[PDB]
DNA sequence: CGAGACAGACCATAACTATAATATCATGTATGGTCTCTTTATGT
DNA sequence: ACATAAAGAGACCATACATGATATTATAGTTATGGTCTGTCTCG
């Protein structure tokens, strides 16, 4: 709305439409600056409100003055120079960087301190006991080179209720240790096979 | 994920955890909402998803009936290939990157739109003022710092136009011959002034 | 962080079983112990305490009551309950810079389609048109008068005013002091511009 | 982006006046001229005529056409329209830089909440739940068998197994070969994980 | 010199369109409610 | 000591108070096609 206003302050204080002579049609003024005949007669009533010009005349209107729509112009530049509007949109888009910044710190932070684990049920640990007498017991993972014997990856060893994860060659499973590992049913099988718990 | 879904899957990890035995029958569809936080309707639908895939049974107007654990277990096995965090940790970094080439892509443009545009002001008091050393002045023949223009009058010469030919920022070389036409700022006062140096009033 | 009521009692009667207050073998009721506790409604209460029995916290017997069941199990479901709260309370953060970041969207797409009616605008301005600087950063230049600088020179630039607080001088002269933040307006080309930007350090 | 017919009209006439086809003094129809020519009715041809003539290039007479006035004003209009098209195409290319950073932005607010859903479903996973590793960049330690890198040796982790094409190699044992890309399952405590992190060159 | 025809401009309406507001529906929670089951007390 | 009856508690349920999101409708908008009237030019 304000855009027809500036246009026509322009042109009238560019000389072009001097002081005495009637105004172009609605029609004439909304065809040139792209806008429509309703926007045209808004923006007329709104620079009439600022007494600039009189609607009295359906045809056109006579322009009353002209220093007033320098003024006005003047106004709007000083809200308007592109130079304040380049001041403006530089520090939107340092702002807009700020925000951006905030936000990837917070999720850096966010992606730090959480921990991803899995919940596949196919590697589910199964839990196996082993009381029986073997001569296997006493005996280090590594001395049994468990894998290569029946397949299995243990991940946990529960003795006395001291559960241990990821237990390496060297822990010792005891009689009566609960066994945990992976593998298939034929894995197990094979676990049990060793074990002779089946 | 879905709102008739999170009902689906919480359903389906309970079922598979073994909270629920086959032969056991379901609680309540306000039970189920009251423990997962959402309406009684929303967790009606869920139901009839996971029935659709055949985990559950449906025979009662509210009755429902554990079926097949293994059933479960191959649709938690589907939603974790579709959801297992890590493959969200990827997802959540990769959008983090692209957000960062899309404001490294708007800094780019916002640059080159502001190298390009150079844009100058419009000031009317800042208009200049056009006029014609036509008439005879002793201050003819002579350049700008010789005149020291601005303490004589208060003007600030902003163009000496010579045939077309305009000489903006002149300095106080620019030497201004007869008939040329001298453009400058002040205000009425210095345009009097200015045709008071050069007698063109 | 907005929860439910049968949320909040759920979570403290969590904290009470981990506190120890109730003994493992107490037999609880919601329909009056609970209810009269906490003044909540006598649903509410029952609520909350399917919501403990779900995860066996707590076994709910019909017409009997609740009763205690583990303590490591409450344990590990109050630092669950931590570790969601955690990751709701970044959420809505993360929601509220998404928000602010939209509306900064848009104030730059009106700042844009008003630069682009500047733009447009042009057309009806008077010819010569000075430029104009607005010195915002720091340069040794500032606080000297145009004379000391010996601006001409220096830039090629004939300055026909300066902005300071809303005023403008018009046809400055030598004793005229440039100052911070202040817009010099000047007539010059387009390498009269750039070397006048390159001069106030901007 | 877009325009309109009667702007198309009057940018076509001024670059043809550009051209120079059409006398400095020439006078030209409309109805049955320039809307014609163009395929447009005549009121639209109208607009794009006064419009050209707005800016003092041409003189519209009632009843009687138009008059050539200047070259060098349709000259400074044409850069004009330059000008105002570079920003136009801008502004069009910003907006569409906008939305489609708006659309981001929502997935990333969807896929921040969906964590909320795997960090509840995390209450009734089975205990003892492995880890998971997306080895999507590079580490010498990639086109190796387990049993050549020594991983226990190396990291503290038991790697229960690794997903290659949607195949999980569970139990993998020594000649198993870890790939770029492919996601490895292993048992451990947090130092383990962060060793195995800095162990596959993955901040 | 007068009359008729053609062209242009102005007043206008309709269609293609987008945005903004309001209403309705769904997801939700809490409270009031009713029925069933279990436990306790009293009577035979 | 055993059986029956009554009371209390818990669970399953529905409705109302509520808020948020989505969809639909209306209004503001612009452009193009349209018609009528007036003015100017050409021809008789
Ligand atoms: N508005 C301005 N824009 C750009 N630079 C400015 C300036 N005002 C002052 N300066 C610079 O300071 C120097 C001294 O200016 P001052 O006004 O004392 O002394 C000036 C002035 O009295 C006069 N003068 C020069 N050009 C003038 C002009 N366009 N209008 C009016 N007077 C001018 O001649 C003297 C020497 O001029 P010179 O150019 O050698 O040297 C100038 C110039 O380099
Ligand atoms: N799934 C896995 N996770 C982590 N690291 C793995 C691994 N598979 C192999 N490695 C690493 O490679 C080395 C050789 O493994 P390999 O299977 O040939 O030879 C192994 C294997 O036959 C057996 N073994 C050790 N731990 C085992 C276990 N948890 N389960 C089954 N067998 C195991 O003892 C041998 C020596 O074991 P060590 O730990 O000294 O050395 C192991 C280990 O450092």
């Amino acid at each position: 709305y304000q855009k027809i206003a500036v246009a026509v302050a322009q042109r009238i204080a560019n000389g072009d439409y001097e002081v005495g002579e009637k105004l172009k049609s609605r029609t004439t003024i909304a065809s040139t600056f792209n806008v429509s005949p309703e926007t045209a007669r808004k923006g007329l009533n709104i620079l009439a409100d600022l007494q600039i010009l009189t609607l009295k005349h359906g045809s056109g209107a006579i322009i009353l003055s002209k220093e007033k729509a320098i003024e006005f112009l003047n106004q709007y530049e000083t809200s308007h120079s592109v130079a304040i509007l380049k001041g403006k949109i530089r520090d939107n888009i340092k702002a807009q960087q700020q925000e951006m910044e905030e936000l990837a710190t917070l999720v850096d932070d966010f992606l730090l301190q959480t921990r991803a684990v899995s919940k596949q049920y196919p590697l589910a640990p199964y839990e196996i006991i082993v009381s029986e007498d073997s001569e296997h017991l006493g005996k280090s993972i590594g001395e049994l080179n468990v894998w290569h014997q029946t397949g299995a990856t243990i991940v946990a060893i529960e003795h006395e209720g001291k559960f241990i994860v990821s237990p390496g060659p060297f822990s010792v499973i005891e009689q009566g240790d609960h066994i945990f590992f992976v593998g298939d049913e034929d894995v197990y099988a094979r676990m049990k096979t060793y074990f002779n718990l089946r």
